[PDB]
């Protein structure tokens, strides 16, 4: 997260840190089961790393849960990045607290406008880097669909939105993939891509969950 700041401990209790011998990506917890996050963010051997602040240092809330299983979205575009969302099973439930908790899934799409939060570990840097230890936070408002595609022509998909600062400045960033946006209390995005980080004209974008209740509501009872 470039331009934000410390959340402080434990204030984002749906936020994951998905680690693989070393942080890689963030999530977000929907149950005492599933997180939700990129599909760019698959690989084997996914620990889900709950209860986070400071990501190398045992705090005492942390919750250690291997994956069982890792479900990338049956028509992600590596390419594009369009359906840019994946669902991780974890191997026994997380146990639900004030520290531990999951976020809502929406029932309606966020507005244009709305001021949500993202948060993650992410680089801090828009340029040059550096890797925060406690959590990140980013307020950012959704940004209009015409200017999103404006920002970026021919890539952006009804899949995606743009959040962020057309200014620059405040953006998430790399090993902030796979992260929370929540707008009024729901999960609307994951962090997915963008030119750079904290770049004028270059906001964020962001896999619009709001599409994929049905497949991830269907893919849970499922599995
Ligand atoms: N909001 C952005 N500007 C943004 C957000 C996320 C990325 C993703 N990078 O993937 C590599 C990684 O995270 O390790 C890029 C730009
Ligand atoms: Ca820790």
């Amino acid at each position: 997260i470039v331009g934000g700041y410390t959340c402080g401990a434990n204030t984002v209790p749906y936020q994951v840190s998905l680690n693989s011998g070393y942080h890689f990506c963030g999530g977000s917890l929907i149950n005492s089961q599933w997180v939700v996050s990129a599909a760019h963010c698959y690989k084997s051997g996914i620990q889900v790393r709950l209860g986070e602040d400071n990501i190398n240092v045992v705090e005492g809330n942390e919750q250690f849960i291997s994956a069982s299983k890792s479900i990338v979205h049956p028509s992600y575009n590596s390419n594009t990045l369009n359906n840019d969302i994946m669902l991780i099973k974890l191997k026994s439930a997380a146990s639900l607290n004030s520290r531990v908790a999951s976020i809502s899934l929406p029932t309606s799409c966020a507005s244009a406008g709305t001021q949500c939060l993202i948060s993650g570990w992410g680089n801090t840097k828009s340029s040059g880097t550096s890797y925060p230890d406690v959590l990140k936070c980013l307020k950012a408002p959704i940004l209009s669909d015409s200017s999103c595609k404006s920002a970026y022509p021919g890539q952006i998909t009804s899949n995606m939105f743009c959040a962020g600062y057309l200014e620059g400045g405040k953006d998430s960033c790399q090993g902030d993939s796979g992260g929370p946006v929540v707008c009024s209390g729901k999960l609307q995005g994951i962090v997915s891509w963008g030119s750079g980080c904290a770049q004028k004209n270059k906001p964020g974008v962001y896999t619009k969950v709001c599409n994929y209740v049905s497949w991830i509501k269907q893919t849970i009872a499922s599995n």
